């Protein structure tokens, strides 16, 4: 089902560029472009580039997210799926949209990866719901701590 890999952060992006990490493991140790990145309590990003000996991880704290990372939200008995669409830096909440249901979503509801699309590994903690927005979008407080991301677990479908 699953290939896992531990790696260390060896570079961070320049201030104000795309928020991304460089890891000291790439294709020679089993990193793949379909992998998700776990650190400091949960999902911290997705792989954006795999090299022979290093990997670039796109971080969840990027304001816009085009990577269509599949997530699901558990509301009691119901599971609502959607995708991560961005991050709110001021309020420090992940943004989720394109929800496949109009069911009730409540603060504290648990958000995990859904294992659909390209980042096809389910059940990784993302966080818990903070609010539902309309102006439908969902805001989520990440489990992963965003400070001092030094060691990442890379996980992908085998």
């Amino acid at each position: 089902a699953t290939k896992t890999l531990a790696a260390d952060v060896i570079m961070r992006s320049p201030v104000s560029w795309k928020q991304e990490l460089t890891l000291d493991a790439g294709r020679s140790k089993g990193a793949s472009e379909n992998m998700l990145a776990i650190a400091n309590g949960g999902l911290i990003g997705s792989v954006s580039k795999v090299e022979e000996n290093s990997t670039i991880v796109n971080l969840l704290t990027n304001t816009e997210n085009a990577d269509k990372i599949s997530v699901k939200i558990q509301h009691g008995s119901t599971t609502i799926y959607g995708i991560i669409i961005g991050y709110d830096k001021e309020n420090d909440v992940l943004k989720i949209s394109q929800l496949n249901s109009n069911s009730d979503i409540s603060a504290g509801d648990k958000v995990t990866t859904g294992g659909l699309g390209n980042f096809n590994v389910a059940d990784i903690p993302v966080g818990e719901v903070v609010a539902t927005t309309h102006s439908r979008e969902v805001t989520v407080k990440l489990s992963a701590d965003t400070h001092n991301v030094d060691v990442i677990e890379l996980v992908g479908n085998s």
